[PDB]
């Protein structure tokens, strides 16, 4: 034994596994819109010998010794991601040590406030995340609302916008420290500058999560949110496409009276929540952000913006109702509700035939177990270079798996009935089975981000 | 762009920045307890598709679709989890999700404890971790520390073992919720049958941190703290040779029926509390690592890792130096300089200047966290070179030279900062710096190294 | 010494002050809405030797021994209690060892809720109490706000009112644990069925902190608030006219599924809150537990109504603006702003001709250096048998001192030249003494519940 | 109706009950340690017409109007507070208006604590109060416990104190934020210094809850706390001999310039943090009590109660009795029933039968809290009806019958409840009890009573 055989010899049960996740990636229509296709280079740099390094603290200032190199390699991270976002570096800096974007927003919300602190996110129906501060009316779910006080803003359910109003009234009532600009499921773009206002009148800071238009602010297609923010979290997945890790913008310098963010972001980070740095990520984050850097990004995020535009347009043309009335993002939320069909109907048909997306709670759901939509997103088939023609074409999949959902839900009562007559009735199977080898011929036509089997 | 260019063509910086680390790891001797060399074959699954897959929840209960194949890496990482540490899958449950081991520390807290729930672990310059509740004097360091209460317990001075004695006396007044086995820094065996008793004495739960010694424990060639842990968490690097993420392991089934409530609290609080997505990419890479730690290969490397720490306690002991408590029964030996003259800041300063790295190690007694007069030495990272005991002891030989370099620029100077810039200064001793590093160097490349060739 | 002479003989100076302080409450014209004058037999009481007795515990659940006696004043207080408010002992019990109406309330919060539990109560400006949660933008004020999580509701500015559709809006939000009915500063009725609703759709306890009315609630001539609330706090002074005590009404029996209040509330009140009960406080207040039975007192709540009412109108017939118009209780609340003048200056001109008044917070005032309101009470004068055509000459004693005041202000600048001038200028010290003659001349005519020197 | 009626004439039910226990507290042995007999002069005061006025805020700072008496009874309470115990006002403050002792100290963790700051007090069954931070294995009992986190120090049962060794090893670890220096139920005198010198080590504020001692500090009997705390409560009752009510006691100038920060926290944490309307007729009370407490009178009393306690010490000594850490330095004695025979229950009861009214007590070792094995004499309250010596030596006699008859019982039943439907159920036992009850009303009603006649 050396370590240096390869995966495919000494682990043929995995190796296996990992091609069948490769072809199931390859024959498959991928609208998810928080998935993407990472390039070779960034998984070269991701699966390096950058996993053996210890390097706890940070550049100059490490607890253990031989970290020259990867004192570097973090440095060149905060560097590529400050130029990735046009940022000063006497204004901003960057944590690029994150693991996630949820450890991302828990340091934080540690580094600001105190335990039990008052926070406000939009709420997790109304598109908001998880780390948002999200808790029912029974239970405290996300660690964000166990640790701090949580209180959510909600959509105008008439206009499926951002109760901007609201949002003021309640602010003032409830106090909050901190305010989260920040959508999981919203096709609309967020007034910062109304954001900043309800900010500085009960005086909360606030923290931009845009994980999942970071890839687009890069490319300075929609307005950017470090105007007017004064912390902006983000992960580099999602529409940055890189590898799975986190970043943490603050502002330095100067604020009326100079800022205090530095020091308590960074300590919070570490040593207060992680260990040991992913250098691996890191290095595979800074291959990713130099590539947003290029002409051609701005090209990719340009045709995202343009194939969420056509796959909204087409979804009109046929009869479908969009939430808040179409987009301006990377991004499509499908109310199926007039069409007489819910989200958790349509999901199912559409994974049977090689179809991928989330069903979505929609203005007016009273129900979870069926939720009245449907999230669509352009990111990641883009990156396989599809054209507006291209998601017209996938839009007409779409419509046959809604229309064959429609016609099982008229022979059956329950969704439980709904999924097993998907896989009994041998003439819905023969349709969803036609169905599934015109999408996955489709699909297979065009390349495909990173290596070849893996 | 196809986003099918490789890294030495698209961004030659970043090929360039790898190449020098790799030849930074194969040059020097890594003798940093928590390190090791990961196989190629894990690094290949690290690195691959399965970044892309978003796949929040656990197998068979998905929020999104099409995950058949990821449910079943995680579900094939879970079984060889249970199997490389020989457990009873009616007994045990695992959760291969948590990001590294502080994530999946922090995840064990919520699950089981209320926020400002009482925690006792091993004081960090007594050989605990961060996450085990460090305050200072003057600030909350560690988030275990500020969302919960802790309380240290110490190591007896004399002996340099814990004090289970003081422990259960403080247990009774402290009355802490869970109390914490496991250690970063200590050189002998922890008495897991004496923890039980203490925590069944005050109703506290048992969490075992294992990640320095995760590997051994898998080769059986150590006592296994399942035998009394509630809790088992570790990490899947150090000496478990993978990729870094982390696990937690959960006694399940009847408890006296009475049954266990662990499952469902420990997988609620990874996700959807404070988690998001699960790293697929390195969860099949612990798996890859996972079925390597259950080979007879895996039981001779940690053997291994046994004789190689002895073999340099022994080396040690002839040259005159003291150790902590006397010796090892680990991976790791900790040093104490200060009867030798010098301190643990000094001579990691000079050992890094000639590729032999090590961390300072606060001894038993002290107090100067600046100057700690000791240091904290590993086997695992060399032994998967295939270093054997001879090779140990030729490593303590190039330690001794730098002690006695460090103890010359010592009587030369007299601060610390002194003592850092007179190494770079003073054109005799870099000279005599030079000499010993290229010795290391030589010493050190002839040595295969896991991995990749080049990156 | 044998500990048995009278003050009066060993302490002079201490005799003296409660002389001058006994004339003090004789001479004036008490209008402070929160007084009252407290019985001798009651009085008799509190100065007994109840005061050498530790019994900690509960009636036969004592850690003394010798308290045959104490159990049986503490049982007889408790029927008296539940008598006086027509309650079925198989549906509420009662504590009675609150040393005041803040440790009441702080018992409740420590009985039923967790340590950041959330509680709404009416803002403190919009006449809610400390004890409901009172927090500013700066610091957290009550202890209530420091222990728990609150956040307010509001008076409607145009209609003087609570603000039920918004507290039902932000409850929904907010999802407090625990809701607050109950005022210091309010000139009408609450709607107790309008907050069983909203608690009972976020799933709350209501508290009714019917301090202010317990007088009114026991003589029936306002609605009770025991209908509707599942925990009801009170003191025994105020409109009660007792000894200075704290009473907890608290629900027992089956609820839907028995009540669980007993066991937490007498719990939290001792062992985890106080020490030794006030067993002098104790019998002091059965004694006006007692006097609150009889048909005398029903007849002393009548008039206190009948007396606010009269001086509601005399104040609306000479030009005086009143919040929510006018009054449904014991107390007016007087908006000077249309007048021309605030509530600080009005408070000292009337205090320097011996009527005693607060300033108070009125719907749309930016300052609380200068509150633009007054609050008057009728429950102390009414103790003393003054009658409607009473109440208006007070009225007409009143009208004289903002007359006064209005012709200091136009003669002054900010409020501390306002407050020398009136013992400066020599023609208003004259002024004000001839003022302050004819009240106490007139204050002094009327009988005076209590001891006759002290 | 006037109000002006007397309570004998509008509420007979109520006047005859407040007469039985006139009658009851004339005919008793009150050897509770908690009580005393307060005097007339205080409770003419205390049924006042202060118990009129809401005056919340301080002298000069009053929400409401019309406070100029009641401000200068609260001033003059304050500067006879300074006066009992000897302070100079430049730096020394006092509060007034805690309503108790409970809420003093409750008063003095929020002003100077954050919720779930560190405090460390003697262990309630070693002899600490409720508000010292109580908790037990399965609740949270105090709310000292609730909104604070607190760790107890313990008795050294060796000797029956406290065991200073262990409480600054213990403080090292725990890194309490306040100290507090008082008991309940402990006969010696307490090292203050030792005390400053924990807290001094760890950065500690201390807390001096002096309520069982005020007198004798007064007195200048005992050595004063206020040399070494920070801070001081203490109740208005116990051997102050006032009415219920509290004081807070703390440090202003400077400190080490560096200022002392307690008067405007503490100040607001009383008002309006937790307290609402002072009782004005409880602060004129304790005013009537201090101005008491200056004269020499008082000085005598105070002596008398320390000789009190000393010869009912050697009484119980020379009868066989063993007394927790062998005797007594202040105004109480604790006995060690459990070599005699019998439990502080059981005494207790026998003992209530024939009008002594004590309070079992835990000894140090034991752990059953229903049948602690000792009991708790004071003799504060007897010396009040001017007692001497050889009073409590015939109150030892008394004591010694019914600890002998409580010893019959017990030999001839078995459980507790057994034992005491045997002292009312046998018409020999039953009759043996009454002739001693008899004796000791006899003996107790010739003694004078302070208050006034009748109620
Ligand atoms: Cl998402
Ligand atoms: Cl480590
Ligand atoms: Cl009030
Ligand atoms: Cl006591």
């Amino acid at each position: 034994w050396t370590g240096q055989e390869s995966l495919s010899d000494s682990d043929p049960e995995m190796w296996e596994l990992l091609q069948r996740e490769k072809d199931r990636q390859c024959r498959g229509l991928e609208l998810i819109a928080s998935e993407n296709f990472c390039s070779r280079a960034a998984l070269e740099a991701l699966g390096s010998c950058l996993n053996n390094k210890y390097s706890e603290g940070y550049p100059g200032k490490r607890y253990y010794g031989g970290a020259e190199v990867v004192d570097e390699i973090e440095l060149l991270c905060q560097r590529r991601a400050l130029e990735a976002f046009d940022l000063d570096p006497a204004q901003w800096g960057v944590n690029v040590q994150p693991y996630s974007g949820s450890p991302a927003n828990l340091a934080v919300y540690t580094a600001l406030l105190q335990p039990h602190d008052r926070i406000m996110g939009l709420d997790l129906p109304d598109g908001g995340h998880l780390t948002h501060g999200y808790m029912s009316d029974v239970k405290r779910i996300s660690a964000t609302s166990i640790f701090f006080e949580s209180m959510p803003y909600k959509l105008n359910p008439k206009t499926g916008l951002i109760d901007y109003n609201q949002l003021a009234l309640t602010a003032r009532l409830f106090r909050p420290r901190l305010i989260i600009a920040g959508t999981s499921a919203y096709a609309r773009l967020i007034d910062y500058a109304r954001m900043r206002e309800v900010c500085d009148e009960v005086k909360a800071h606030l923290l931009a999560d845009m994980a999942h238009i970071s890839g687009l602010v890069a490319a300075k297609v929609i307005p950017s949110p470090f105007k007017h923010a004064d912390i902006v979290t983000t992960t580099t997945h999602k529409t940055l496409r890189g590898a799975r890790s986190g970043l943490i913008f603050y502002r330095k310098g100067v604020k009326a009276i100079p800022y205090t963010f530095e020091d308590r972001i960074n300590f919070a980070v570490f040593p207060s929540l992680q260990g040991g740095p992913h250098n691996h990520a890191i290095a595979a984050v800074a291959v990713a952000l130099k590539q947003a850097c290029t002409p051609m990004f701005r090209e990719y995020s340009l045709q995202v913006l343009k194939n969420a535009r056509a796959m909204a347009d087409a979804l009109l043309e046929r009869g479908y109702s969009l939430v808040s009335g179409g987009t301006d993002n990377h991004l499509v939320l499908v109310d199926l509700r007039p069409k007489g069909l819910d989200g958790a109907r349509a999901e199912r048909v559409l994974e049977l035939v090689s179809i991928t997306a989330n069903k979505n709670t929609c203005p007016g759901d009273r129900s979870a177990i069926t939720p009245g939509g449907l999230r669509l997103g352009a990111p990641a088939l883009t990156s396989r270079q599809f054209r507006e023609d291209d998601f017209r074409r996938v839009v007409d999949f779409i419509d046959e798996g809604v229309n064959i959902g429609l016609e099982v839900k008229s022979k059956t009562a329950k969704l439980q009935d709904f999924k097993s007559f998907l896989l009994k009735d041998s003439e819905t199977s023969q349709r969803l089975a036609n169905l599934r080898q015109r999408v996955e011929q489709f699909a297979r036509a065009f390349p495909m981000p990173g290596f070849d089997e893996h």
